[PDB]
């Protein structure tokens, strides 16, 4: 059995994402950690591995459709410079997903593949969480202030 | 609480499918395990069992709609007479529910019967898997041969 | 502490090699999955994995050599059709590794940064084991035959 | 206490024939794993560790009897390059043993050295048990076919 | 058995270098800790204690190569008075192993001893990776501010 | 993947020292036994089951780089008929392995194969250590006096 | 809290004492090892820890009394060459500890300084049985002859 050619091509876009946000976490990650803020690069880490389950999943309701997953296409890196730059950078991705997927979910409704429909509507509600973090991050380094913000991102001692 | 007439009529025809399955796929694990494939027979006895809790929550849902569940109704079986058979038996039924269930979830949500609709949308899901599973099962006889894929359904030594 | 920069192009270029293999590993293994070769997959999966750790592990020197991992480059996937494609398109890229890294280990030590020498040198001694696998399953298939290798890849019974 | 200047002999020829065993059989062992073969492999291993068992119960009679363990004498290796000719390549070790120490025992006895005697009759029972061992593999050879024997050999998935 | 002389003195002269690292941070621990940055000191105590297992790493090394362990003699303490200024003075230290040890190791591999070389090169790693440490720690008292950074020193109540 | 002719030859030399070396020291913990030296023979033995291991690495190196490891040559063995002797003789063994892979290394290295080289640079690790073990034995015998040195060796009461 | 100039004076040539004393020992401590006398090693190796720990309260005291620790300062050593004159060499050092403290503690008490001097009358407690340890070695030495004593230094084996 086939899956729709459009459903199809929506999931391989949503894939070249995760792809894309997988290596941008954990870039940031890294780096987060290099800086000595250990305890944010934790988290940063962890939203990298959601964001390699999001993409099994879509990797497997491809191969359910009998498409072809795009492991090659790459959507471009927006690496920050500093934690509000990460977060900032890392929010523009979320928002294109969500941009892309409200009404490629309709779509998938219309062209009568719930399934697909269904697991979109999830990673919807897992982004909009994500947002929501890092908004209050954005946030929380304005009502804090920047140093007395970061101060809050490493252990005792700083490692 | 009365459910919409075409909603109802709709559960209860899935119904008769799910009531037909049951049987259909129990008998088909019989066979294979007097056949002697009785690693085969297991999972094929499994599904059954997937078909009865099926089966379950759509009378659930019927008497929650106050309509009258059908356990008087089956449909035409096709019960194979080689392993080749059987799956594509099995695979004919599962295509049927998804001919009905994807315009049935759509007028579902129409009539502003969102959990009826949600119910659906779980068959789809699980029926696609098994979908899957079968139509890999008959690529799998392909590649291996027929003694060859046979072979693997049987235990060591064969009982 | 500043790195040499042709150690770190080196470096750069061997991250972009474990990228490449682990989307090829990755997508590889979720097709032999999908094909039902299930016992195979879960080991080119655990391979995939490796991939990851090896491009953590040259990450994690790059940012301490101050230098800035690349996680934008990807190489060509070879992505196989069968089997024995498969066995031979991950082949291809190990011994790019090999080729790439034999001289880049006597590089590296010729400029004195022997830890970046011992890293890649960890990385060849893997590989070495991984080419030998794959080579000696391909010697496998034509030793039991294409079919008969294959049937050593799925479960009892198939899923 | 001395021991009698043909037993000693018997003794060390034995030994010889051992030490022979042991390299060969852990050698096919390795050529066996090392070709995917990894289930047999690993009876063949424990085959050259009996091996082992008996050179160091026929050293501590020499010793016993104030002789001089030969450990730099070996005999020739036979080594296969295919699992049948390795099983051949065993069964000629194993009947040479037989051949030896058949007549052996008598003469041991004669000389009233039963202790010695003892020990070359555990080793004989030992032998025809391997050697049938062998004879049935060979048989299983031409029963199965060579393809479907050797695949009983490698383990699921080929590691 | 006798050690290559210069291979010696290259050894001796690292020894000097961990005696000396011994007492540096051993003194800034104490010193931490008695300011009140108790969580700060313990991991610069630990630091300590490596350098402990490094001389005595180099002290059986020189001692299997019949060369005389010099424990006389001591390189200049840089004793700090301020957070920073220690952390400054420990890496002064570090860099001067460094870039006696870059060349050293070259000479060993040179002079045919591995063994040493090796050796050389674990301190190597481990000195990179300290180097790293404290330049992270500078970068984050800049981040953060002096004494933002301090109060990440203190335990809570300060002890 | 076949490697190169000059690495496979010294590989097979120090394979053939490794398969010399368990014999050696293997009779020399037999005789020791016989002797009454059970204490001392326990580490004997022990020492040459770790050579055991050092000459299955190598004949795994070997069958990786496509090689016929050789297990049909035997060097000469030295077999002592006291303590000192065995003591002497085992460590005219070692010098000669040290003598081999010095070179043997440097020359691994040129030719671009840092597994093999690796390997062998923990062979000599090793040896520079067995070697440390049997000259202080030897030392002790001369401090000690041989009738005192032994009777370290035997259990109380002796076995 | 300021300490008085000559009980400073006085801990921080304690001070000195012990560094050498620590490095003394251990010192002697590894060449025992090497020597085979590896049951006489680990006390002695002992003995250099608890300077350790002592020098630790030396500088705890120091820092208490808002002096500087000397840690640059380390006294001659006199590194022994056979157990004999390692045993004299530490009785010299601990002897110099005596004749240091005695007076220092009644200087101490007179300056009304009760803490300083207790922690030092500890220390001389402590020295003067590390003295008794000593001497009664010297003793045995003379006593049970020095082949015999080395013997009682030896494990059985000797390793
Ligand atoms: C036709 C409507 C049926 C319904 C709604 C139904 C429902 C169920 C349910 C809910 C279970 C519990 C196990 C599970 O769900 O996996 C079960 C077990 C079982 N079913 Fe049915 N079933 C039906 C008919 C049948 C038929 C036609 C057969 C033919 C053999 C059958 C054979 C069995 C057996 C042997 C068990 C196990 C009993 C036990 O574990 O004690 N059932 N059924
Ligand atoms: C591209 C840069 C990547 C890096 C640096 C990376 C790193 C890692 C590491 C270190 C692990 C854990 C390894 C282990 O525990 O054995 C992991 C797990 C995983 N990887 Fe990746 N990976 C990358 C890309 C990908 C890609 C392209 C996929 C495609 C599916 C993927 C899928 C997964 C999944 C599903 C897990 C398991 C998550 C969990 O168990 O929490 N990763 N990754
Ligand atoms: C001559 C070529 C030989 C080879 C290639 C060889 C190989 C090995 C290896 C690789 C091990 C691994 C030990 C471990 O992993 O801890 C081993 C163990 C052992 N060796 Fe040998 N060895 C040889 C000769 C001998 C001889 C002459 C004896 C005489 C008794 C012997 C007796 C043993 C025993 C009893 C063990 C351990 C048994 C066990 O693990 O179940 N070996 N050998
Ligand atoms: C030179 C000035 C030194 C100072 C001030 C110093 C201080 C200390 C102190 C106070 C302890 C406490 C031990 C206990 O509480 O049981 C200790 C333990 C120890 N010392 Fe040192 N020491 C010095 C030199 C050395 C040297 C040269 C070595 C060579 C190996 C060494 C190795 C160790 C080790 C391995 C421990 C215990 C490790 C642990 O507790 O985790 N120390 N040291
Ligand atoms: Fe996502
Ligand atoms: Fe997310
Ligand atoms: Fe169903
Ligand atoms: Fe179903
Ligand atoms: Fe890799
Ligand atoms: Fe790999
Ligand atoms: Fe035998
Ligand atoms: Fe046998
Ligand atoms: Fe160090
Ligand atoms: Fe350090
Ligand atoms: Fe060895
Ligand atoms: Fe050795
Ligand atoms: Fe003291
Ligand atoms: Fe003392
Ligand atoms: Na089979």
């Amino acid at each position: 059995m086939q899956g729709d050619p459009d459903v199809l091509r929506l999931l391989n876009e949503q894939l070249t994402s995760e792809l894309t946000a997988i290596n941008q976490y954990f870039l940031h990650s890294k780096m987060q950690d290099n800086w000595g803020f250990t305890e944010l690069a934790a988290h940063t880490r962890a939203e990298s591995f959601d964001e390699m389950r999001h993409a099994e999943e879509i990797t497997d309701r491809i191969l359910l459709l009998d498409g072809l997953p795009n492991y090659q296409r790459i959507g471009s890196l927006r690496i920050g410079q500093t934690l509000r730059e990460q977060f900032e950078a890392d929010l523009a991705i979320e928002y294109d997903v969500l941009n892309r997927l409200k009404p490629g979910i309709v779509m998938c409704r219309e062209k009568q593949d719930t399934t697909s429909a269904v697991l979109l509507e999830k990673i919807v509600a897992d982004e909009e969480e994500h947002i929501d973090y890092l908004e209050t991050q954005l946030e929380l380094m304005d009502k804090l202030g920047e140093e007395l913000y970061s101060a809050q991102c490493v252990s005792r001692p700083p490692t």
